[PDB]
């Protein structure tokens, strides 16, 4: 009956994603990757996963499987896709989608040649408030959309069970607003043009932990996309995304502890979108943990129908584009054309 | 010995500047002038002004002022100021400024040829919340500031007061950009580039009611300076300026309902910055009434020890310039150095 997975990256955040595949109906994991013998153990044991392999080439060899969960970072990422698409295998890949633009074009190429699905790990999108700001605006409760921000500000240390972001010259962007960028891609729409500014105040770290992006959408929309791990505030916001949207006929607040506030023309509603704690999940987590069930319940529910999913290789470039556009803007002080990029 | 002013211009703002001279210690009206003789009935009666005039050159010909109060819309501005200066008359100037910055220049430099003071009536960071989150700062609670966002974003009807307003083809970055463009230098400093975006949501009107603008300050401090008179909140905000400040060391927010959390390295204070109510002020106009007040004695004390203005003519320049780069990068969609326009 169920459609069988394998994983390759066995590490600190795929503990979240095998949690969440014995949740989603129609789906397992019958076999595990990494190149790490001590983490191949440790979640080998804790999920019960006889299957176990030291590397990928010799997994896909084996085969037995349905589709992959690439959980792997970023270096990989890649050369995973297309051993995935080689065997004609679907394929889910964590975000940072690729190294750059060029090569995720060429995943997004490699699959659509195979004829296999292609999804990026883009939770954010999928979590509850963000779900629920995306629902109240294509009601039309508050017209269209004008203007937007979309906050990410925390002091919160994700380089204890992430210590790689402390290394790269690039960190935020690629790491944080990544999510952000795709958020608003996921409100207001594509982007027709960005203008980005960087910077880096934690003394400990080598790339920059402050981004402020203003970005131009494609319907004439004009939204903010701003994001610091050097905020220090009295509560600690991780890992809320605060939304602000104004429309023609109303607004949309959503802000600290999910607060989801809605103004039209009858009046003003007020709604908790907070997120299920699941049995596994844990604070503060636990909003980023539901949203990993939602895409992997999507993802399994769309290779049974058919359909593309909603952070598809091919969608993902136009979030993606975003990032490299942002780094660019950051660097040379100026205006970026998203269109042509792509 | 007590100061006498001429105010020209007896509008709808002038009845609180009016007012607000009264309250002024050490200085009052000794005479007034507008062209429109029900409005100089209107005032002088209600003020019990006996000097009133027709025409600004025969006040100024008549004389027996130590100082000018011009609370004319901007069309009038660069000729009394002028006048001013001829007569070696002291002046203040209500915003825009002038209608250019070259046109905003030539008025510094005539009234520093004359030999007298020249102050902007620019009273927005004369409100007691905004006096708050500088004081704030200024004490070091949060460390260097690196990042600020600057927020004013109603649904009131300025219109009716102020029906010109909805008649020019520029509105909002002129009529209160302008204000919060000033806040944002008062706070982290002179600009050094800045790129803005401009559209029109209301139909009812011929410019831009809503902007968004990114702001490179001098000390490397980035800051979103965003405006909007199209914002439909349940709770309609006006005239507040909502303020984020990130430091090294802490965070301000100022937030709806003048609530400043100021969070530090021993812990989190909640202040309630809110606005006096003076005798003469009116629901919801009452912080800007009250920073009238203190601009004007601001004015006076200055005057009387004969020390420079915190908005003098020359400071103000440094904001006005920053609303002219505004309307330049959102027509051409490119950054602007503010120091190749000084
Ligand atoms: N909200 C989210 O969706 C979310 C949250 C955290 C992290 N992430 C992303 O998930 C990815 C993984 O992050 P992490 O913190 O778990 O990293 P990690 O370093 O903890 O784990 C990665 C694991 O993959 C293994 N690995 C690397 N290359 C491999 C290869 N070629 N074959 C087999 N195994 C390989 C490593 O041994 C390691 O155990 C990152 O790209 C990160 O951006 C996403
Ligand atoms: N926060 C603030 O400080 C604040 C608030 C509101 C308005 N304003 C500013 O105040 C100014 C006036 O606004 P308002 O709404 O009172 O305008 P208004 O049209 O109500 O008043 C202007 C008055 O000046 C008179 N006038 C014009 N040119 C003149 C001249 N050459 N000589 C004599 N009289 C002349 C007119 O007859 C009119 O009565 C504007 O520049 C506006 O931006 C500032
Ligand atoms: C935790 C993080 O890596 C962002 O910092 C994420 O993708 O959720
Ligand atoms: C009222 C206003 O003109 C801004 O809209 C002011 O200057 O206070
Ligand atoms: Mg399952
Ligand atoms: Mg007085």
């Amino acid at each position: 009956t169920e459609l069988k997975g394998a994983l390759i990256g066995c590490g600190f955040f795929a503990v979240n994603q095998m949690h969440a595949w014995k949740d989603v109906k129609g789906a397992g994991i019958a076999a595990i990757c990494d190149r790490d013998p001590k983490r191949l153990k440790l979640v080998g044991d804790q999920f019960g996963i006889e299957r176990r392999y030291g590397d990928a080439a010799a997994l896909f060899a084996d085969g037995g499987f349905d589709f992959v969960d690439i959980a792997t970072t970023v270096q990989s990422h890649r050369a995973l896709v297309e051993m995935a698409a080689a065997h004609k295998v679907p394929a889910i890949c964590q975000k940072p989608f690729a190294k750059s633009l060029s090569d995720a074009k060429a995943m997004v190429r490699t699959c659509e040649n195979a004829d296999i699905p292609l999804m990026v790990h883009e939770n954010f999108r999928w979590q509850t408030p963000i779900q629920a700001v995306k629902a109240v605006l294509e009601s039309g409760a508050i017209g269209e959309p004008f203007w937007g921000r979309f906050s990410f500000r925390s002091g919160f240390d994700v380089f204890s069970g992430q210590p790689y972001l402390a290394e790269g010259e690039r960190f935020i962007i690629e790491d944080l607003g990544i999510h952000t960028l795709d958020i608003a891609r996921f409100i207001l729409g594509d982007v027709a043009t960005l203008t980005a500014r960087t910077k880096r105040v934690n003394p400990k770290i080598k790339g920059e932990d402050v981004a402020t992006i203003l970005l131009d959408h494609q319907n004439g929309a004009t939204s903010i996309v701003d994001v610091s791990y050097a905020t220090k505030l009295g509560t600690e916001p991780f890992p809320e995304t605060l939304i602000d949207i104004d429309g023609t006929q109303g607004t949309i607040r959503l802000s600290q502890g999910y607060r989801l506030e809605v103004t039209g023309p009858n009046g003003m509603t007020i709604s908790d979108a907070s997120p299920q704690l699941l049995s596994w999940a844990s604070r503060p987590w636990h909003n980023i943990q539901e949203s990993v069930l939602a895409i992997q319940q999507h993802w399994t529910d769309r290779l049974s129908s058919g359909g593309e999913t909603s952070t598809s290789g091919a969608d993902n470039l136009k979030t993606f584009a975003l990032v490299e556009a942002a780094y660019e803007s950051a660097a040379n002080g100026r205006t970026v054309d998203i269109g042509a990029m792509l």
